């Protein structure tokens, strides 16, 4: 359905970022029916193709519009998210209010659970990989790998190479929450090794300015044992979505992007 596609059909505007899997540019399609439309083009020097799902249809996951392999490298044409990533915003703001964190985390909860339903494990969860559109809603990017990074976000079972189910994502989700809420990481040492050891002990001091609801959610997510971590069934993501922390969230309208974002790009 997207095969007369060609790299000549897109003019290069600039470079959005340097990925580990490849470079990503801002491009403008030059051919109908979407001439003039802006997209993000990810170039991969490796190769595949197949009809590691990169084509996910969900309001909070970056959409793939085109995919063509021309001259060895593979070109992926994705949504262009105007707002940039959450890491940049966090760096400037130094920390978000619980209101802002609740919104971002609620939308992410849906995005994550969806990927999980497709059997995908979002291994690289962190603010750098969460983009904002022009309205302020979020979109998860740089995902896919099922059969399989930033140490500070690694779950204990991943550090100890004991396993890596979707449960590890919920731990990372907890690290994201803590970092957005405090401006700092829960577990961090002077080097990679010490950080891993700190993660394994999982000893965490709760900053006193966090709401009791925020605190209990974090405690429920930071369970060293994947089996007892929030999100590990039986009701899956629902047990996290039904947590008192998100009591004021209408997941139906959220899915429909009816809830207005706190920050407007």
């Amino acid at each position: 359905g997207s095969e007369k596609a060609d790299p000549s059909h897109f003019e290069l505007l600039k470079v959005l970022g340097q990925g580990s899997f490849g470079k990503v540019f801002l491009v403008r399609k030059v051919t109908r029916p979407d001439s003039g439309h802006l997209y993000a083009m990810k170039v991969l020097k490796k190769a595949t193709l197949k009809v590691i799902l990169a084509d996910v249809n969900h309001p909070f996951v970056v959409k793939l519009h085109y995919a063509f392999q021309t001259e060895g490298k593979l070109y992926l044409i994705l949504d262009f998210l105007r707002g940039g990533d959450l890491f940049t915003r966090l760096s400037k703001e130094v920390m978000f209010t619980e209101e802002d964190v609740k919104f971002y985390l609620a939308e992410l909860a849906l995005g994550l659970d969806h990927l999980h339903s497709l059997g995908i494990i979002y291994r690289d969860l962190k603010p750098e990989n969460i983009l904002l559109d022009e309205e302020g809603h979020i979109k998860l990017t740089d995902f896919g790998l099922s059969k399989e990074g930033t140490v500070e976000y690694m779950a204990p079972e991943v550090v100890n190479r004991q396993g890596h189910s979707h449960s590890a994502d919920w731990w990372s989700y907890g690290v994201l929450m803590f970092e957005m809420l405090t401006g700092s990481l829960p577990f961090q040492g002077k080097d990679r090794k010490e950080t891993m050891t700190l993660i394994l002990k999982a000893k965490l001091g709760m900053p006193q300015f966090l709401s009791t609801e925020a605190q209990s959610l974090l405690r429920a997510l930071f369970k060293r044992n994947p089996a007892n971590r929030l999100g590990s069934g039986p009701d899956g993501a629902e047990e996290i979505k039904r947590h008192v922390f998100y009591s004021t969230i209408d997941w139906n309208k959220l899915y429909r992007r009816e809830i207005k974002p706190p920050f407007k790009p």
